[PDB]
């Protein structure tokens, strides 16, 4: 089947400047008895290349492409099935685009291209190459955020409680600072928050959940919570089916020797978002009392900026889904990257979850964020403050 | 009860000065027995105030304030309940941004306050770094622009058991229709939903999906030429029979058209309770090279989980976060956003709902070109219909 692949990448500055000539050469014969056309721009320091041919031979071509010495930080952009082919002839061309002024690159690209019978701007891959053009070095990944730059530098159980928590710092990498702390339930055998939920009848969960966040504030008042914060997550039920929830975890952290500030209420968007009704009172008697709120797992279910226009949170968790392999996916980098500037210019803080790897936080740093949660930091330490790893130079 | 408001606000620079000391003392004198308070920034071009109070007290001065010839251009960007006073004391106080050095302004806030783990602080440290980001700039103000229409010709098409009117979507920068969407209408002339009431419940899809044979006569016929037609579909029309896509393409070309000229429009809210389904009608889509739309993109909570799922060729922004954009920080702020990655993932955004000048010029302010609404064009029953284009002065 006909299928069009579109990736951008970037050349090691440091070896010497790639032959284009030999590139574009051997592309072009390689590619015609294997039915590849297609288009490739370079800038000097970055590739831009649009593949079209069988999703097989497509298949195989990129995957020599990715392993190529001769570039580094592909990310792919477009992968669809496609009725017709953009270009035509072959060799696989090539444009140089230091060599071209304004319009120029963009004109010899119409030269012998077929975009359909609609204007080119309403084709997808254009739109793609004229933003390569104009200003493809956006999410060229800096020289300082290069992973390779970089490398990686207690408490008891208690059984006789009905639960309890393990703590994860949030951290400020580039000041080595840990930012807040999330509680996190915990059975009294050590299971995760899904044993110790089905452990509870049904009936009493809503109950339960509230009511253990006494022990969290008690953990939190036995620790040096040093002006930090503490995040704790509800289900939004347990907040709505109690006559006052709000004010009851106002005791009890009050009781602890916290501050109604210095409480976080995490609740999930897809939690959230299905019922807008009874959240709206709930979050209206938390603001009032002083707690905050964040929007847990942004991005997966149902996920959108137009919540944010009925509401506001204080923070939005970016979730563990999108930062997944952010490293090689244009979209994950395009919608990450918009996400934080949305919540820059409403003044709500965010944090990236589920970041393991040492890519994956240069590809995050790379696109506006700041803080960070994840094994490859602090992993959750049961009843205790984690030790936290910071990446270092070199 | 106590509340916070903030928004900020734009200087008229063609006119003298504002004597910013009277208006600041005055404020601080009026403010404080009436139990608010709050603080006022300023960098040459824009204000930026913060206030605090009831609810009732802050509507009727924001009121006063959002009339005041002194300035223009009032976003509210912060509107909630609130826990305590940050600016206990302080009827109202200026601070010209342009007399301190980086992290001076913040620096004396934090001294008669009473800090980033609060969103009011997040706020004032944005308009302190980069406050011109939402300037509207000048060639944009509403009063340096004028609709003025560029002949329509409806007709009623009997034979057929539902018609469709035509409503343009529109490039103003070069003065040009980019698509045309058919919006489906009764034999008599009446609304989507009076022509769907008169078929059986059951037979719905198969109507849905069946009336777009009509849609492709009129563009055939028109003719359409090198523009698109967005015309809309419920999933399940899609779903119904084992060959709706092939159904679609045979009907088309056989109206003259080409599958690339031809759009089809899913509302979002339908998409994502089914991701299922769709991927397969969506596959035969592509291989027949017809284009998909989201539309009222914004309208079902919306799109951050369908992206990384499928990305569309176009996004409709919904008319609700259109309407009162101008005054909207946070509606600004989405469609910004919005508009930013659909450019770096080369997805074609329009506006549609557009109905004042006010409305495009903070569209185009946030990189909007392609807009739909009553301000350009009206729907024309089987017929394209007279454009109206916004003229500078
Ligand atoms: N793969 C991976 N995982 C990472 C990484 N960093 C953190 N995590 C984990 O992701 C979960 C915390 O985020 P969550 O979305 O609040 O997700 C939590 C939260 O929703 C929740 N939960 C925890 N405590 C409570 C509670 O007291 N009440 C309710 N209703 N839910 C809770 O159950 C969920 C799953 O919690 P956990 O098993 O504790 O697992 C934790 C955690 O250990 C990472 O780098 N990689
Ligand atoms: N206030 C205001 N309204 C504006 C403005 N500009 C356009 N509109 C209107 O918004 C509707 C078109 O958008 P839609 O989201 O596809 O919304 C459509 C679409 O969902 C739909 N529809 C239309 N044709 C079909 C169809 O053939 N099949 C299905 N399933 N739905 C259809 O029914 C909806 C109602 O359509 P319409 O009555 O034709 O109303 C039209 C239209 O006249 C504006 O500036 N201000
Ligand atoms: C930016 C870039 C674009 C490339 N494009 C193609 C191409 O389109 N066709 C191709 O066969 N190889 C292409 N390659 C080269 C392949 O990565 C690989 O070196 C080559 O296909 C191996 O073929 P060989 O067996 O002849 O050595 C490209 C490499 C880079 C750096
Ligand atoms: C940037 C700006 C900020 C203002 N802030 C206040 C204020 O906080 N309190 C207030 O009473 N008026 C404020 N005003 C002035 C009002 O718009 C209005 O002129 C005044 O309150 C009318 O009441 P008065 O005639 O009793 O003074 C502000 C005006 C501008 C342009
Ligand atoms: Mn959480
Ligand atoms: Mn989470
Ligand atoms: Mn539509
Ligand atoms: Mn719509």
């Amino acid at each position: 089947m006909l299928t069009t692949l579109i990736y951008r990448s970037q050349v090691h500055p440091d070896r010497p400047p790639v032959d284009l000539d030999a590139l574009v050469h051997r592309a072009s014969s390689k590619n015609l008895p294997l039915g590849i056309t297609g288009i490739l721009l370079f800038n000097g320091l970055q590739f831009f290349q649009v593949l079209e041919g069988t999703e097989e031979a497509l298949e195989s071509l990129f995957s020599e492409i990715q392993s190529d010495p001769r570039h580094r930080d592909v990310v792919e952009l477009m992968r669809d099935y496609s009725a017709y082919r953009r270009f035509h002839g072959t060799g696989m061309r090539i444009l140089d685009l230091r060599l071209f002024e304004t319009d120029g690159a963009l004109e010899e690209i119409l030269r012998f291209s077929t975009f359909g019978v609609t204007e080119p701007v309403n084709d997808r891959m254009f739109r793609l190459l004229s933003a390569f053009i104009a200003d493809g070095g956006r999410y060229c990944l800096p020289e300082p955020l290069q992973p390779s730059r970089w490398m990686m530098m207690a408490p008891q159980h208690l059984p006789g409680q009905p639960c309890q928590f393990a703590l994860q710092a949030i951290v400020e990498p580039a000041k080595k600072r840990v930012s807040s702390f999330e509680a996190l339930i915990r059975s009294p055998t050590g299971g995760s928050p899904v044993e110790m939920f089905a452990a509870i009848a049904a009936e009493d969960r809503y109950r339960f959940d509230l009511e253990s966040k006494a022990y969290a504030f008690a953990l939190a008042g036995q620790l040096p919570l040093g002006k930090h914060q503490l995040a704790i997550n509800l289900l939004p039920g347990s907040l709505y089916h109690h006559p006052d929830a709000v004010g009851w975890l106002m005791d009890s952290l009050l009781a602890a020797g916290l501050r109604p500030d210095q409480v976080l209420i995490e609740v999930t968007e897809t939690e959230v978002i299905t019922c807008f009704d009874q959240f709206r009172k709930v979050l209206k008697a938390l603001r009032v009392a002083g707690m905050k709120l964040a929007i847990d797992d942004f991005g997966a279910g149902y996920s959108g900026l137009s919540l944010l226009t009925r509401f506001q949170p204080d923070k939005i968790k970016v979730d563990a889904e999108l930062v997944r392999d952010i490293h090689i996916s244009g979209t994950k980098q395009a919608i990450v990257a918009s996400v934080v500037r949305c919540c820059e210019d409403l003044g709500i803080t965010v944090v990236a979850e589920g970041v393991e790897t040492l890519e994956e936080w240069c590809w995050l740093q790379s696109v506006g964020i700041r803080l960070f949660q994840g094994f490859l930091f602090s992993r959750p330490c049961l009843n205790g403050i984690g030790e936290i790893c910071w990446p270092v130079a070199r």
